[PDB]
């Protein structure tokens, strides 16, 4: 870990000097949710530019939503672009040092799921952390035992009653489509699966498949907060070499635009379930 | 990545001042074909150590190869002696700035499928990227667009044609034994693979496993190279506890030699399909 | 690698000058294992912090033990605590230099195979390496000759004779559970397996999931020492969601604590098998 414990202090004591709000709820806005940020009233926004220690990208956004004080990420870092996971995950320790309780962790995914199509929402019940495997953890080097423990569990990472409460919410929304739930896996990219890898990633048990997130809940069930989180299914991963079909960044944003208006509902009215 | 991309530049500048050739294919000689650059006709060799930015060992051969202007590396570069994987891939984005079109890789590999025999020819027709699962990447860090997108699909990475016709010259040449095709897994290495992971490899669906290529596929896909690749089966890996068999590498280097005139009239034949 | 050749042999030497103990076996205590330095005759101890070159912990104790001359490190280093491979395995090769012929390796680890229990002890017969396969790896870098081949087999790392005879043993003692004997698979950690994870890894063909032991075992197998190695089964991995169960630290050190006398004699008995 780059950061000392200081660090983290001085930039949660300048985030209170700069700001009334007091947030209870961290959301980190993955593909599809940038707009959520919109949403809030009595807002106000932080280009990660001007704050002590940030990482570079973005806006960080404290602001009342349907009821509660948030905090949310308009934007996020991502293992690919080089960030180490201890800058990857640096807001999270940043969010309970600040008084939050909750984190909402969101992304975009591939679906491995035969059964998942375009559009669908997975609620995350469960992860593979693929490069956690490996040691790539944020984590990795001297314990800080002001944030937690040694030897964290990862088993319950994910809210029960939170994910209940997600499928009632979906309910009273009157959607077409049922809200899907299972396991997702992440690996480090940028580039997309062979076939091969996707074939592999679906016989680990592996639901949906995506480049970020893990390391961000792990970090925060190591400080103790509460965590729930979905994937947006943007396309459907090649699983033969007898199909025409390949994933492509250019489909994948626009699955992201027809599916905004959706995610936005969505993550407002789960703030009363917190 | 470390390379800055006027480095790439400067070192291709370099490269055209030195020789009038202008290669259309590039050919990284893996285990069993480095005495092809001994059939290339009007040839000039530069050690690898005369070339500015070049990464240690090792020859960079310009030639003509039955009809086709080459370039070839004599001995590659690998994750395990050290090399960062924006190392081992520098000469590819080299090849691209030279003007070259089709990238032709070969390696040798264990062979996991039961069918395969010490001495086989396997066409990659896929690959499962382990390193590339937990982050380790030649693409991590910031993307260079000059040379290809930030996402790039790595599913039809083994062009289909070139396969189609390499079995068409493996006809004409008359060989005994079935070309075979498949998936190539690599690791990292230098150990062998043990019992366990020998079986746990080929459940992952893999049919060949090495420690190199996949790295070098990435880039050129990524920067829009055609790539043709095949693996020589240098020994049948230890799939179970009461044989008595163990992999070494003199046995390896052995099975290289005997195949060395096969593959290098194969290469050679194949050269009139790119 | 850090190391060069002569800070190996400089340890070495201000070992050998330090104590007329000259041992043929060494012992890494694993979780569990930490007291059978107090059984030792004729001991001599040096904490690593008065040992030049030694990584941070922890003691190096030299001694007799049930008639062979030892070298046990109490306590181990971990890559999760943020220590490099070559950090890890630094006093493998030491204890090579010092004429050791036998490593014996032990540690804590979270059953995977349903059959085992709390308490039971299991003979590693195989590992399955993740983070190697990403290319984390003690022999990463230029290979040093003088320990050993560039490429080393691992498929008999552990010898036959000493898992044959610790059964014989185990007879003699009269217990009343059986003696397992599986495969270990290593991941970097700190924190515990998810629920998919373990239902992954257990399908990989894994008896028991740990933290530590293989990079020394591939370390010892380089340099051509024979090598023995068990794991205390600390607690049976969560397998299900509609589990209550949850990994805990606190737990897996008291089923050490628990075994501790049990490990102790096992090992003391089985040194006349070397
Ligand atoms: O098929 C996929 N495989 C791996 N990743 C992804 C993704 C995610 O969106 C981007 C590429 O279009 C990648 O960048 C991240 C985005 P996020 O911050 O996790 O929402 O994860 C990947 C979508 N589909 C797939
Ligand atoms: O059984 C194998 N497992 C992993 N790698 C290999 C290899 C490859 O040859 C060398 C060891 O003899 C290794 O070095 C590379 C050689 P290449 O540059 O990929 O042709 O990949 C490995 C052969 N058999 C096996
Ligand atoms: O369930 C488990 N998963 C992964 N590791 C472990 C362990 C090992 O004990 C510690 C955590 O309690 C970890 O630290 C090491 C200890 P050792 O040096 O390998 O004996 O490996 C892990 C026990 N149970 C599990
Ligand atoms: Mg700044
Ligand atoms: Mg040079
Ligand atoms: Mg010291
Ligand atoms: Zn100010
Ligand atoms: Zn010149
Ligand atoms: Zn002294």
């Amino acid at each position: 870990n780059g950061y000392t414990y200081e660090d983290y202090q001085d930039t949660a004591k300048w985030l209170l000097s700069h700001t009334e709000q007091r947030p209870q709820v961290a959301v980190i806005c993955g593909s599809g949710l940038g707009g959520l940020v919109n949403k809030l009233t009595q807002a106000q926004t932080f280009d990660y530019s001007e704050i002590p220690n940030f990482p570079e990208s973005g806006r960080l956004v404290f602001g009342i939503l349907n009821g509660r004080a948030c905090v949310m990420m308009q934007g996020r870092f991502h293992m690919y672009e080089g960030y180490p996971f201890w800058k990857v995950t640096f807001p999270v320790r940043v969010f309970r040092l600040l008084g939050v309780e909750t984190l909402v962790v969101t992304n975009a995914a591939g679906g491995l799921n035969p059964n998942f199509e375009v559009g669908d929402i997975m609620l995350i019940r469960d992860h593979i952390n693929l490069p956690g495997f490996s040691g790539e953890n944020p984590l990795r080097g001297p314990n800080e035992e002001r944030f937690g423990v040694r030897f964290p569990a990862m088993s319950d990472a994910y809210d029960r009653d939170m994910r209940q409460k997600a499928h009632s919410t979906w309910k009273q929304m009157g959607e077409q489509r049922e809200l899907q739930e299972g396991t997702y896996v992440m690996l480090g990219g940028p580039n997309f699966e062979t076939v091969a890898e996707c074939r592999l990633l679906r016989n680990l048990g592996a639901d949906a498949v995506g480049m970020s997130t893990v390391p961000e809940v792990i970090v925060a069930r190591h400080c103790g907060l509460r965590v729930f989180g979905f994937s947006l299914i943007t396309n459907k991963v090649i699983m033969d070499y007898e199909s025409q079909g390949k994933a492509n960044h250019e489909e994948v944003l626009e699955a992201g635009k027809q599916a905004a208006q959706k995610l936005e509902q969505f993550v407002s009215l789960l703030m009363a379930s917190i």
